[PDB]
């Protein structure tokens, strides 16, 4: 894993929603071009770079490769990822919904600011605050667009994707996820490796997934129920 | 494969613990049937082939049960480790009391069970909602009864997590659905209701969909940690 390969991306190169695989991509540890996705390349570098379970890791490609243009081909394109309410959802944290713009996959500088606003005055994201900033950008696409969809299948991964971000980008001597990293990953697809970012001691799983997305939705004030 | 005639419910000297599913397990001879000598290695592909458990689930769960015993070293534990108070198993219970109460969360109790079963009154199957009650319910009768209610980061989602386990492994073959009555033949009787139609389930219990069982019945419980 050498870090000092990393690159911005560049034109001609395919790019998803998602600022980890971007970052994938960037730092070249899958094809920079954003192209030849297996499940069995990606699975490996999941597991080392953010120390994803076997299993978890597994999943998550796989949905990945449900994303591909033929996905009995077993290849998919960071552009496949792009594909709205397949596995792209509404009510982003750092992209506009694609009702807008047709456009779900390009950073929204005005939409991670209103992310960010979540943890003004910190330098560590809390549980509380990262719950309340997800559920603002539901309540935000609630309103704010009529096509909005946020089924079973979307709740949990936009509840795991905070999960996500909350537990990989994170401090080696606190686990504890620095605004300032977040901030790098979103905004330069970038692994803060330079500033003292490492691949997490602890092994982000289904189960710990489990029980992480039931205390975020614990402290969020959302209810299907009345 | 595995032969669900041969159930014999708890015989004399037996470990049994609070885990209905677990005790089935033994009743049915798949595991040992005197509660002793489980391995990790032994358990998980019974639960893979039982409950369609994920392998990473099962593994899990296994060694959260092995790190009941005193000494997990040992690489075995037995049903009655699964009995040590605020290991495993904790307060709020479905059909065990507090441990708070007589010093047995183990043993079951048909006046808790009778209350769990009150939240599907006049139904044929749980549904997500009743469920998500039930179990809510009894979190909040040990909050009014149990000067010594534990309910940490690990009770939560263990409490959550065996609610969706029976919601989604006890179901019919046919529709997925969760027969109030095969709930009462688990926890009963301690039996996997093959007799009257159950088989493992189709649906794999993974963790990752059961991170998302977790959040929706979170969803329509009227539980919050912020006010
Ligand atoms: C392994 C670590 C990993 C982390 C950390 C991670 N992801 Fe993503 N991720 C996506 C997609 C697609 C989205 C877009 C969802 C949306 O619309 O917000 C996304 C969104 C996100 C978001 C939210 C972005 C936003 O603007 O709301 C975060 C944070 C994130 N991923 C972090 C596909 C993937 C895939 C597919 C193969 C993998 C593997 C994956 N993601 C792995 C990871
Ligand atoms: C694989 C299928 C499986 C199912 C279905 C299952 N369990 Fe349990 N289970 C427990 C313990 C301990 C409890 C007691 C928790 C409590 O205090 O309610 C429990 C409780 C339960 C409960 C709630 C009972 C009540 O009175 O609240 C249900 C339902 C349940 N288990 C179902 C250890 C286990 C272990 C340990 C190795 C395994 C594997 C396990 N359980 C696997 C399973
Ligand atoms: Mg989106
Ligand atoms: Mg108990």
């Amino acid at each position: 894993l050498d870090f000092s390969k990393w690159k911005t991306r560049q034109p001609g190169e395919f790019r998803a929603p998602c600022p980890a695989m971007n970052s994938l991509a960037n730092h070249g540890f899958i094809p920079r071009d954003g192209r030849n996705i297996t499940v069995a390349m990606l699975v490996p570098v999941l597991q080392e770079v953010f120390h994803l379970s076997p299993e978890l890791a597994q999943t998550i490609s796989t949905l990945g490769l449900f994303t591909a243009q033929d996905p009995s081909k077993g290849v998919f394109t960071l552009d496949d990822l792009n594909r709205h309410n397949l596995f792209e959802h509404d009510a982003s944290l750092s992209r506009e919904d694609y009702y807008f713009h047709k456009d779900a996959s390009t950073f929204r500088p005005e939409v991670f600011k209103k992310f960010m606003s979540h943890f003004k005055g910190k330098e560590y994201v809390t549980l509380e605050d990262a719950a309340s900033a997800r559920y603002a950008m539901v309540q935000e696409s609630r309103k704010k667009n009529p096509t909005f969809t946020y089924t079973v299948q979307q709740r949990i991964t936009s509840y795991g994707e905070t999960i996500k971000y909350f537990r990989t980008i994170v401090e080696p001597a606190t686990g504890k996820c620095p605004v300032a990293w977040i901030k790098i990953l979103f905004e330069q697809e970038r692994l803060p490796y330079n500033e003292g970012w490492r691949p997490p001691k602890a092994e982000l799983s289904g189960f710990s997934m489990a029980s992480d997305v039931l205390e975020l939705a614990l402290v969020t004030p959302e209810k299907l129920i009345d």
